[PDB]
């Protein structure tokens, strides 16, 4: 009969990084 | 006998982007 | 008899969230 499984497996690669998000609006006036 | 290890997990998640900069400074003197 | 490879591991790690974006430009004149 088969020999018994082996551990699982470790986790998969940590996801990316979220991006940087995009620029603010323009200020007030001066 | 027992089995190597499993294969590892795919890979994770993409994070979420940043969100939107803060306003710029107020504009010039009047 | 060698047994087989373990499951496979569980996805990786969620990413982490990204920067901030920039302050934005100046505001107009006052």
């Amino acid at each position: 009969p088969p020999g018994p499984p082996g551990p699982p497996g470790k986790p998969g690669a940590n996801g990316l990084s979220g991006e940087r998000g995009p620029p603010g609006p323009p200020g007030p006036p001066g």
